[PDB]
C-alpha cells in the first residue's frame, strides 16, 4: 500500500529528551510515533493544540537565549 | 566646581562580590574606582576600544539570559 516515510533529524533538551525516551522504551512506543500519536491527536483538539503551539514557540524562543547566552559568552572571552 | 550624580547600578553578581572585596581591602570606594577605571582607560583609545567591546558582549550576555527568565516563567504557569 502507499506508506513513504519522511527522515528529518531531531534535537530534544536532554532532560526531556531521556524522559520521552523512557516512556516510548517503558510502553514499547517509537520515539517517531508518539510524536505522530500526539500530533493527531491535538489536532483534532484544537482548543488544546493551541495551547502546544504557543508553548511550541515558546520553547523555541527560549532555546534561542540559551543560544543567544553562549553567542556572548563566548565572545567575551574574546577579549576579557 | 564639584558636583556628584546618584546612579543606581545593577552588577552581576560574581564580579560585584568581588570588586567588594577588593575595595575593602584596598581602603577604596567601588565608586571611585569606576572613577579611576574611566580616568584610566579614556587616555588610551586602543584599550578602551576593547573594554568597549568587552562590555558590549557583557551586556549582550545578560539581556540574552532575561530573554530566558522570561520565556521559561511564562512556561512555567502555561503549564
Amino acid at each position: 500500500d502507499t506508506f513513504e516515510t519522511v527522515r528529518n533529524t531531531i534535537r530534544i533538551e536532554s532532560e526531556v529528551d531521556e524522559s520521552l525516551r523512557q516512556l516510548c522504551h517503558e510502553e514499547r512506543i517509537t520515539k517517531e510515533t508518539w510524536l505522530e500519536a500526539a500530533y493527531l491527536y491535538l489536532c483534532e483538539k484544537p482548543e488544546e493544540l493551541a495551547q502546544v503551539i504557543q508553548l511550541a514557540q515558546e520553547r523555541l524562543s527560549q532555546r534561542k537565549a540559551i543560544a543567544d547566552y553562549k553567542r556572548a559568552k563566548t565572545m567575551q572571552e574574546r577579549f576579557l
